[PDB]
């Protein structure tokens, strides 16, 4: 039992990376220790300077991804610094009991707490803040991320054959509800508490003002695009703690996808577009076969291109004419 | 054939309970007789006294759950009392032909009819009212429920091993479209017919004013919370006849879930959040491992906490520190 | 390799039909040649004369369905006539690389191009136009359709047993965003370019004005209903390039359904309602057992009956009292 098991300490990393870890392991169960510190801050979320009175685990939207193996215990120290204004907690969907841990992690500014639970189920699971009476506001303002519980012998296909990834990326998709004033301009609030009432009103319309990957329009574009090479297998972890989304890799596929995010279930293959239910994290593997700049996006194209739910993946390597060839380039229609 | 088979008479019960029944059975096929009586009534749907000009099977939202086994015949007498104002009918998604039965059950006030069909497919299926030219209005006003067709040898896991539940609960989730007047207050209508035009306008926005379990905000909370004990397996039947939803048990899981609701298909395990397509009923099993008060809700948290799509499950038993332990309670951050 | 393979030329047909083809085949891989010509035109989309400044492949919403087999190459000549005003391209979700082909098929009016790709994955896949900076507008205005890549040995059930259809129908479901002027009437635009800004504004609300099958309210009703007979198996291909939908056959089922649309995955059986993710095509088989006029629709009933997402299937044959019988017709309630 957990008091007799070896402990290990994991250092988290900022999205869209994921901290180093093993897939299949010869290691036995451990109590894996993590720490997160809550940061409330105002963030610029689009290219015209709109701000969000935001709330984060570890300073980022999403929070960092935590990786353990089935049968490990997650032991998180949750810190709420006195520089914050609101109480916070955490609800791990991967956990069993006490509202996912929320009941045992209620921290006011200047407080901290330590929760342990058993990661007895494999998969990608959302975690998110959930203070009594303020749940949706904390979630939509940025307080969510992914716990990935890998099977002890790695991922498996529907026939039980081994699957793997060579790199992993974590994408959180955030439906935002930014209020507007009488002039039709987005409101800028001096404090987090001042944004509340107006935000609730926008939330109740069910219409996001912005839907962003990793905290801002274009977060995963340009110098910040995801990268890969031909022949590399990428795992794309996609979390949406509040609202449905439908990920698609343009010019690629989901080779093996667990859209409900639970690795004891067989994956589906060859997907064009998959579905992440609001309140869950899903996972797709894809092995790149062509070089070039791919778009990874929500395939409600309005939500992607107008509202912000789209990123890029820049892939190195040799073009393959067997998979795709320009036979005749654009030219005048023969008369 | 059906004319030669034994008949049986089932007495229905009000949601969220489900009438007594066997799971696996040594019984052969029967014609299972049911009766439902339509009631139009005005209902209070939230905590500030908003009303809905409602339409129900048997007086409740949802209608009662009807349970048979694969190969039985359902024989429903549908009664429309003269005290009602509108014609009604029923469309069983579990049935084959004549618009699910709608074409054969058109009853004006003061009329009744009796439909038989063969329940040749296992699963949870929506039934709902569907009068020509008035279909969405009758559905959104409350006229739906679940037919559960159990396999004759009970539920099975993906390996064909037996699954069971110890108790069953039926949850209907209702997207409501309550109109508002020039003062921004919800309108109160003296008759059902007077609510129609204004409701159609709100429906066409696709934005529910309220999204409730079992007919009202808080229906399944307080003295009306669902109950269980540690070690008990609960079946949660979830119907949504009009709009998608994404059920989640906070602090629990879907141990085995048929989110499309069709028991001949293997279930998925370990789900955090599952998806009920508008126009379907799904089913989840969960075995409680921790005591305490769980929330069962739509994980669009705005739809749950702002609009009403959330209930509670109060669970008796002994806490398990292996699954979850508070290691350090909330306390000042060490300086 | 592709340069050494036999070529074949397919003549496309207008939806809701699908061009003649084999299911299981003894044929080896071919380069299958297709041509499509883009047509921009103004279309009447409802029964009160509302117009859409539309954009189509081959003159129809959806574009025609293209059918090949796994291991074939699709070789499409894309023509953009000088009578069109906008540049166009095509993104095949069934293809690997260069944004699905979009990067290699950018055609201005008066130009054409020829793309080849390998159809290495079985399933129904969306194709759609995707010009840089104009993607959602081209999609929502009508520029999408289905590529069906059949397994070389036909469709298979979860046990690997053979499945087939006797006829196939292709349904595209289009979320439209028609602007309105100060009088609350739908705007009519003299050119395609004039509709742009106003349409973007409506798109950003995420609320369709109309949601139609095959380009108009009632497209698949009356003289244009789909047809079948008792004992015939129909394949219903359903594409939605932008927005989720939830198909349902009223009085029927999805006997075998691939709702993600990818034939290497086992289908689900007995579905009441299935789910097509925005940005995908799905496929259902159903064998008719009762005659009569069925409704095939999106089971958000507001989206179906108010906004237009519903069609009819008129089925010939003999009624079966075993599956369904009117026991007592509507009559006065006994006193
Ligand atoms: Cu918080
Ligand atoms: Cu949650
Ligand atoms: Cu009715
Ligand atoms: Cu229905
Ligand atoms: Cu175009
Ligand atoms: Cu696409
Ligand atoms: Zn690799
Ligand atoms: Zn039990
Ligand atoms: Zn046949």
């Amino acid at each position: 039992d957990a008091d007799k098991l070896p402990h290990t300490k994991v250092t988290l990393v900022a999205p869209p990376q994921v901290h180093p870890h093993e897939q299949a392991t010869k290691s036995g169960p451990k109590v894996v220790e993590f720490t997160m510190t809550i940061e409330e801050k105002k963030m610029v979320i689009d290219d015209k300077g709109t701000t969000l009175q935001a709330m984060t685990f570890n300073g980022s939207m999403p929070g960092p991804t935590l990786v353990v193996h089935e049968g490990d215990y997650v032991q998180l120290t949750l810190v709420n610094p006195a520089t914050n204004a609101m109480p916070h907690n955490v609800d791990f969907h991967g956990a069993t009991g006490a509202l996912g841990g929320a009941k045992l992690t209620n921290v006011n500014p200047g407080e901290q707490a330590t929760l342990r639970f058993k990661a007895d189920r494999s998969g990608t699971f959302v975690y998110h803040c959930a203070p009594e009476g303020m749940v949706p506001w904390h979630v939509v303002s940025g307080m969510s991320g992914t716990l990935m519980v890998l099977p002890r012998d790695g991922l498996k296909d529907p026939q039980g054959k081994p699957l793997h990834y060579d790199r992993a990326y974590t994408i959180g998709e955030f439906d935002l509800y930014i209020p507007k004033g009488p002039d039709g301009k987005y409101k800028d609030y001096a404090t987090l508490a001042e944004s509340y009432g107006d935000t609730v009103q926008v939330m109740r319309t069910l219409t996001p003002s912005h839907i962003v990957f990793n905290g801002k329009v274009g977060a995963l574009t340009g110098a910040n695009a995801l990268t890969a090479k031909v022949g590399e297998t990428v795992l794309l972890i996609h979390s949406q703690a509040n609202r449905d989304t439908r990920p698609h890799l343009i010019g690629g596929h989901g080779d093996w996808v667990w859209e409900t995010g639970k690795f004891a279930n067989p994956p589906q293959r060859d997907l064009e577009t998959w579905f992440i239910r609001g309140g869950s994290a899903g996972a797709a593997l894809y092995t790149f076969k062509q070089p070039g700049v791919y778009a990874y996006l929500n395939h409600n194209l309005i939500e992607a291109f107008e509202l912000g739910a789209a990123g890029h993946i820049k892939v190195e390597g040799k073009w393959n004419d067997d998979l795709m060839k320009q036979i005749k380039a654009p030219a005048p229609i023969p008369r």
